RNA sequence: AGCUGUAAGUAAGCUAUGAUCCAGAGAUUUCCGAAUGGGGGAACCCAAUAUCUUUUAUAGGAUAUUACUUUUCAGUGAAUACAUAGCUGAUUAGAGGUAGACGCAGAGAACUGAAACAUCUUAGUACCUGCAGGAAGAGAAAGAAAAUUCGAUUCCCUGAGUAGCGGCGAGCGAAACGGGAAGAGCCCAAACCAACAAGCUUGCUUGUUGGGGUUGUAGGACUCCGAUAUGGUAGUCUGUUAGUAUAGUUGAAGGAUUUGGAAAAUUCCGCUAAAGAGGGUGAAAGCCCCGUAGACGAAAUGCUGACAACACCUAGGAGGAUCCUGAGUACGGCGGAACACGAGAAAUUCCGUCGGAAUCCGCGGGGACCAUCCCGCAAGGCUAAAUACUCCCUAGUGACCGAUAGUGAACCAGUACCGUGAGGGAAAGGUGAAAAGCACCCCGGAAGGGGAGUGAAAUAGAUCCUGAAACCGUGUGCCUACAACAAGUCAAAGCUCGUUAAUGAGUGAUGGCGUGCCUUUUGUAGAAUGAACCGGCGAGUUACGAUUGCAUGCGAGGUUAAGUCG
RNA sequence: GUGUAGUGGUAGGAGAGCGUUCUAAGGGCGUUGAAGGUCGAUCGUGAGGACGGCUGGAGCGCUUAGAAGUGAGAAUGCCGGUAUGAGUAGCGAAAGACAGGUGAGAAUCCUGUCCACCGUAUGACUAAGGUUUCCUGGGGAAGGCUCGUCCGCCCAGGGUUAGUCGGGACCUAAGCCGAGGCCGAUAGGCGUAGGCGAUGGACAACAGGUUGAUAUUCCUGUACCAGUUGUUUUUGUUUGA
RNA sequence: CUUCUAGUGAGAAAACAACUGCCCGUACCGUAAACCGACACAGGUAGUCGAGGAGAGUAUCCUAAGGUGAGCGAGCGAAC
RNA sequence: GUGAAAUUUUAGUACCUGUGAAGAUGCAGGUUACCCGCGACAGGACGGAAAGACCCCAUGGAGCUUUACUGUAGUUUGAU
């Protein structure tokens, strides 16, 4: 998985390259991972309980863990993240220069 | 680090004090069903006895036990005295299922071939029933042989389509030798020796224990001396270790440009590999994701080894006076079966009935029977491996199928449906990358539709990828109301066009000529026979033998098989 | 080159070729559109092959060799779809008319009036058998031999009360099962004791009212059967209790 | 069910009062559009009740209580 | 208003005397005939439904008879 729900991103593929963002919610059991401003889609909702008018409304959807990066904070770039033994748990540690999540 | 199945939705919550999830051990398990207290139309009804409960008590509630048969033991018992049925109580084990497979037996067909059919074959097969095991059955020579011998059994190659059998017809069909896989041998009865019991014949007979002994070069008992060792295991659920099966952990390297809605595509320039097998991501990825090559890993449970400990088993030499060496057995007649062998000149092996041997100077066999010779010792048991199968689990592969195929069944299928019953048995997969699954207006009761929107694409709108043919429609360029047309082809005026650019396309007034297609038949338009039309499926194949042509490698030579490493 | 010669044909023999799927190596094409579909006035002696226009949107060609579930117009073939007959035959015995409702819509639904049919039954109660069809409120896509606002149809909610009634906690007939037992290649066959088995025997409740649906069940009133407790009246278990 | 003895074997009758009474079936159709016949079918379905006038009568004709008007019609008024 | 069926090689489906597998809508030579329907009849399409029930054959079946062949359940007789 490599992805929790807060973890800042870059996205590589997919009309949304170097865009970033934060992700929201996180769908293992298929792979599927929501972020902010990334994949706007404009629903034709009814009249409901909730927004009693039809407005279009727009929110996001979900993207396949293979057009997601991790960020480094500690720097800012990408990296393909990599696993190490620090003390005892397993904090994730990036490639590209060794820095530590 | 998210979670409360399929499955949208809302309400309720859970979770870093480590959920949900994975793996190993445990706990609870309603009612029927061999069904087992009795009864029964299965998933129901009604009991007995003890214990404990609710109400003042009656009824009500829960717990435990109560079938049949046999194997051991007590008691009771009595036609009949003594004790034997019997009864009572306790105790031991059984009883049903199947993996539509493999094994061993009991019982056991017809169509079919013989161009008919009686002996024969199809066949000891199909079906029924009993009895098991992870394998079963067979197994330690009364053998095979025939000089010169070999020494349990099973399985495979070759012997060989040979010797044989057969209304000598259709057909059935071996075995030893030789080459290989795996290897392995043990335990009793008897004669004798002791202790206990009985008849104590007090003769020594019976019995039970325990000891002694297991064979063809005959062995044992029995007598006499040595030793009291030396080698073994096909036993334990006893420990100690090592490995492995059931959850896992780690795991290398990329950017930019052009087309796109989307790049993994294209063009530059880089990098990694004990990792270029595969699957997925908005099209086709060695470098995005899951992985693969490597390296590590078990608290619990199971298996397999190994060595510990315990259990069990096994000794020489010499003598030959007497004793032992499996009885209604071997074998004979009679009637049937089994052996390739159908009574045949018929040995060998069984079954039913009757007759009935010897005891080592003895017995069986060498395909009727006799003689010499040679090889063995039946009428008592046990025994791993090499062989056959796959309901099930794990991991894989395929010049195997791709929704009329492949299982009957890719989907909620042995279901829907049919038959009282046993039983018979279908059709049905595909939106797009993501539901973003069409807010809002308009006609319309609704259904349905037209705009506007989502979308790269709505002629991808839920009957949802592509979307052929029979069949049903709309428009139009050319012809048709004096005409007898297997429906065409050859000839041809006019009218409208303008192509893969060439002695062009469409239609067609009028003339010439002309009795469909298939099969079967001496002969077809036949009034002989088949097709309603379109689509899909739907027929000389494979294994083992034999023979001839072509070709290839060696040639008076050719050539391996089973089997072992791979 | 050039001469000579031959070239109908069923059963059948011989020879050479076209095309489909898959495997192997080499070389290729593809979102700047592959397979598949449609149209075209093109090429070779044949089976057959190319090229272009439109649709369609993810895989396929070419060469050499190999292996086959390799070629379809007929089996009164098998499966699906659709025709002809044809808007034809039929619409499954019996009498309706009007007014007003209801509603987008009416001969076919509701209401009213007159008429008419059966009446040892086309009326009332029950046993089988069916298995929610019963009632209340909605709906009109499919069934209804037409129509349909309606329904035994679809959707949602809800209805079946027992000491006395029928059966069990009672008895047995035909029949069946049958501890022991008697027979039989296995399987099993038959049967004693004992049981199971209503169509039969035996046995304690009547009248009226109540709902949208239940009524010897609910309610009212008057009873009955068999038992249990509490104060209310005769003692040797011998048995005169 | 009624009796009689063999029989284990305090002292039970009846006052009245007050209580206890288990499981299963109960809707609906039932000479029918709800069962048996593939059907909303001119067939079949055991038992009880089953009225009036005449009339021997459950026969026949019209009728009471009670139920039904049947699931395609409107025209014309030829052959057959 | 609703709405089938058996059948069906494609059909622009005339009459006579011939001819022919020996009785023709379709061949030959002649005669009659404008195109499309609607209600009636049943001469023909060797008309439709049942791959002849009559007859022969299959070295085909099945059921039945007997002094056809071969056997056998059953009844009886003798030895043991």
């Amino acid at each position: 998985m490599f992805v929790k729900k807060g973890d800042k991103v870059k996205v590589i593929t997919g009309k949304d390259k170097n865009k970033e963002g934060v992700v929201l919610a996180a769908f293992p059991k298929q792979d599927k991972v929501i972020v902010e401003g990334v994949n706007v889609v404009k629903k034709h909702q009814k009249p409901n309980q909730a927004a009693p008018q039809g407005g279009i409304l727009e929110v996001e959807a979900p993207i396949h863990v293979s057009n997601v990066m991790v960020i480094d904070p500690s720097n800012g770039e990408a990296t393909k993240v990599a696993f190490k033994e620090v003390d005892g748990k397993k904090v994730r540690v990036s490639k590209k220069t060794g820095e530590v999540l």
